[PDB]
């Protein structure tokens, strides 16, 4: 069931208030029970309500908004407008709306000549109750000029897909994904914004971020991340493809969630790192194209670790555990640090540095000149009955080039294995050199390192720092 805003009296001539006939064209659609609510070519100004949280106008449930295309209609709001306005389209706090959307327009919050925060389009039920919104739909959507947010679906929305949208030229960030549940960004670009291109926060969860391109934000192109509430942790956010470039602070950062993964985006010319990563629990950055980051300093394209919220909201303290970082192209040094669990580390062109930590890991350096660190002699071990379940190893060790950085460790030197010194042994068929403390701790445990290849030969004691005076001579990278 089609309505037409012109049959309600909506004028379209950039002077005109058309608030009032473009909701009186939803209401219709709505109390037929849906309809699409057309737009020709025009710009039609609107107007705020009496409350920020009456936006401008009120979408309804099986309603969609369907413009002449991008650019063609054009939804703005009033010169002169002076009052907080949370959504210029948006669904009613306090109601459960669903299957309704936004295709092929523009809206222009019009920051230039009004004042008070703007966002462009908002959805959800209630901030901090159960209920959401759903089957929501934003397709070829323009957002633009608003003072705060661009996009802004809000807690709690299922379903919502934003595609083949753009925002930009917004005062803060293009596109917000609040407390978003099972819900598609693809094929977005949103650049130019005050600050995130894309900011995914406040427990959003099985989110996929397709072929999304953010570039020249004042701050990260996607950030991932809690919010600076004590709430539940984002969780399943799978970010595949796209660009995230040349944007004001990291192109990529995501921090307290739970099982991201980062594959096949091209991440260059951003300020700060390229992908910046702390205290998330499962961690995936497989096949990534990073480059060029770090234009306003820094010394790392990428950078993994903790996120100590102890000082703050929650009291807590966030290890990156579960990594797995494999197959990027990396210009320039990955600092690859993770804890307790098994982690996958591999290391690109650059001078990186590598941590697994706790639990077994198998590292890699790649090209150039890595530092394999053992922090804690608990974090690659053989155990009292010869398990060797817990022992790192390392794939690609160079002699001359690379370094194991033992400085920490309070080992002396190569030698026999006992008295502080370390045993360097060749397995049975030649295929694994071995680090070896041979003396026993408390607990029956050996430290223990593995190294594919037989280097019983190449690899001597300039290889290994054991102490932080050899470290200093030796260290290869810019990152300890
Ligand atoms: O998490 C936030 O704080 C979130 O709040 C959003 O504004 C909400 C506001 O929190 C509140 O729920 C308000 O509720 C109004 C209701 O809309 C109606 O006017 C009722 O008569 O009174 C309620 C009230 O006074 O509590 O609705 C606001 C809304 O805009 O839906 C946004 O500001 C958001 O940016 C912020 O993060
Ligand atoms: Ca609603
Ligand atoms: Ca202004
Ligand atoms: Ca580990
Ligand atoms: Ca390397
Ligand atoms: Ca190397
Ligand atoms: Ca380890």
């Amino acid at each position: 069931m089609d309505f037409d805003v012109k049959d309600f009296g909506a004028k379209g001539d950039g002077k005109s208030d058309d608030t009032e006939a473009i909701q009186a064209a939803i209401d219709a659609a709505y109390e037929a029970g849906g309809g699409t609510v057309r737009l020709s070519a025009g710009e039609y100004r609107v107007s705020g309500g009496d409350e920020a949280s009456d936006g401008a106008l009120m979408i309804k449930s099986n309603v969609y908004m369907d413009g002449a295309g991008m650019g063609e209609t054009v939804i703005k709001l009033v010169d002169g407008w002076d009052q907080k306005l949370t959504g210029i389209i948006r669904s009613k706090n306090g109601e459960k709306t669903h299957d309704y959307g936004i295709r092929d327009l523009t809206l222009d919050g019009n920051q230039d000549n009004t004042e008070g925060e703007v966002d462009g389009f908002y959805t959800g039920y209630i901030p901090r109750e159960d209920g959401a919104d759903y089957n929501v739909t934003a397709e070829r959507v323009e957002i633009r000029e608003v003072s705060r947010y661009g996009f802004d679906p809000h807690e709690q929305t299922i379903n919502l897909t934003i595609r083949d949208s753009v925002a930009h030229n917004n005062g803060k960030d293009g596109f917000v994904g609040d407390f978003q549940i099972d819900s598609t960004f693809e094929n977005n670009v949103s650049h130019d914004n005050g600050r995130h291109g894309f900011n995914i926060v406040t427990s959003s969860h099985d989110i996929l971020l397709r072929d999304n391109v953010a570039y020249g934000n004042g701050a990260n192109g996607l950030v991932v991340q809690r919010g600076s509430e004590d709430i539940a942790h984002p969780y399943n956010i799978q970010i595949e493809g796209g660009a995230y470039h040349d944007n004001g602070a990291e192109g990529v950062l995501i921090k307290m969630t739970s099982n991201a993964s980062l594959q096949g985006a091209e991440i260059y010319g951003n300020d700060a790192a390229g992908v910046r990563v702390r205290g998330v629990d499962g961690m995936q950055l497989l096949d990534n194209d990073i480059h060029d980051n770090a234009q306003g300093g820094g010394k790392a394209e990428i950078v993994l670790e903790d996120y100590d919220d102890r000082d703050g909201v929650s009291g807590n303290y966030y290890e990156t555990l579960n990594a797995t970082v494999q197959g990027n192209r990396v210009a320039g040094a990955a600092q690859l640090l993770s804890s307790e669990g098994r982690d996958l580390l591999d290391g690109a062109a650059g001078n990186d540095l590598l941590d697994g930590g706790a639990g077994r890991d198998t590292l890699s350096g790649g090209g150039g000149a890595d530092t394999f660190r053992f922090a804690d002699r608990q974090d690659s071990f053989r155990n009292y009955e010869g398990d060797t379940s817990r022992v790192d190893d390392i794939v690609d060790f160079t002699p001359g080039a690379d370094l194991i950085d033992l400085s920490g460790l309070g080992y002396s030197g190569l030698g026999d294995g006992y008295n502080g010194t370390l045993a360097l042994l060749l397995n049975e068929d030649g295929t694994k050199t071995y680090l070896k403390d041979r003396q026993a701790d408390a607990q029956g445990n050996h430290f223990e390192i593995a190294l594919d290849g037989n280097l019983v030969d190449s690899l001597s004691a300039t290889d290994i720092a054991f102490d932080a005076t050899q470290l200093e001579l030796l260290g290869t990278t810019d990152l300890q």
